[PDB]
């Protein structure tokens, strides 16, 4: 039988305020978690996650096959050549159970300079029809900003944890340019459950999604209360307990690049569970030209061999790489 992973619950509320010592104590907990399994739960985050789950459920349960084609990314709909990242990722009954809706920075409009330059990784969100999904766009855009706010607080924790000034990451994470994404994932109950949608691990464990590191600086995740995630540690894969009041946080491979692997991007996977459930990640990405200098907090002089890498280059190589390893989602 499988061990439970150490995933501490960290009260992050001090990261929103001005008590500096209290913030350092939070930063210490982030450091410890980041250097152990690489996961923690942010609690006292201030987000209304009951409404987030409720409104997401309404959307997933009421969207029709026709609307899905109309919002489809280009992998499902060749008419939609500008939609690499944003839109609907369809299920395929009998083959692929998971389906999702991805959106980016709401400030990415036709008049934003990056959209006018056609810079890669930037797109204008697509939305379903307002009368069919009343309030959904407004809710989802407001959600993007609420989780942006949590994520900025978190990034102040990570900076402090690494011995830097608090805005070290947060100042490259800006409303005007962030490449961050929200994905509203539906994992359905199905019987019979399509076997092609289940993968078997080297240890026999049935999976919905195989082992990987995240393409992110950090990932800020809300999930329903159904246990599914596993993290690889030196002792094997361990179960991450559910907590549908908190956000599950981990570093992605950009953080590992910046810190010369002092904060690793923890390898994790998703168990197959036959139950209706939701997974709503926010992938904290910086702007296309952010190029933080890699450093190394193990070393007295803090210096690293690694070459700077622009977030945009990282993200474009990274998103195409995760689709070829683990399949189209
Ligand atoms: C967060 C956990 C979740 N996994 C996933 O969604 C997997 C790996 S984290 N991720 C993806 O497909 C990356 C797409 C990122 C998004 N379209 C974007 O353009 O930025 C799961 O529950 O399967
Ligand atoms: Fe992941």
């Amino acid at each position: 039988s499988v061990s439970k992973a150490n995933v501490p619950k960290i009260d992050v509320s001090p990261l929103f305020g001005d008590d500096q010592a209290a913030k350092m104590r939070v930063a210490q907990q982030i450091d410890a978690a980041s250097r152990d399994t690489g996961f923690f739960y942010a609690v006292n985050h201030g987000i209304n996650v009951q409404r987030l789950s409720q409104k997401t459920k309404e959307f997933h349960m009421s969207i029709t096959p026709e609307e899905k084609w109309d919002l489809a990314i280009r992998a499902y709909n060749k008419e939609h050549q500008d939609q690499v990242r944003a839109g609907y990722y369809l299920s395929i009954p009998g083959k692929k159970a998971v389906e999702s809706f991805c959106y980016l920075n709401p400030n990415f409009t036709p008049d934003h300079p990056r959209i006018q330059a056609k810079t890669p990784t930037h797109e204008v969100n697509v939305w379903p029809d307002e009368t069919k999904h009343p309030g959904f766009q407004d809710f989802a855009e407001q959600y993007y900003w609420d989780v942006f706010g949590l994520s900025s607080a978190l990034l102040k924790g990570y900076a402090l944890a690494l011995g830097k000034e608090e805005n070290f990451f947060a100042r490259h994470f800006k409303p005007d340019d962030t490449l961050a994404s929200v994905v509203l994932i539906r994992y359905p109950y199905l019987d019979p459950y399509p076997e092609a949608a289940i993968k078997t691990a080297a240890d026999g464990t049935k999976l919905s999604f195989e082992w990987h590191e995240d393409v992110s600086l950090i990932t800020v995740l809300y999930q329903s209360n159904v246990q599914n995630l596993q993290v690889e540690t030196a002792a094997g894969y361990q179960d991450i307990e559910a907590d549908d009041t908190g956000y599950l946080i981990n570093c992605g491979s950009y953080m590992a690049h910046l810190t010369n692997n002092y904060y690793k991007a923890p390898i994790h996977r998703v168990k197959w569970v036959n139950a209706e459930r939701q997974s709503l990640p926010f992938f904290v990405n910086l702007g296309y030209d952010s190029v933080i200098d890699p450093f190394d907090p193990r070393e007295p002089n803090g210096k690293s061999d690694r070459e700077p890498l622009s977030y945009g280059d990282y993200l474009q190589n990274g998103l195409v790489s995760l689709i070829n390893k683990n399949g189209q989602t």
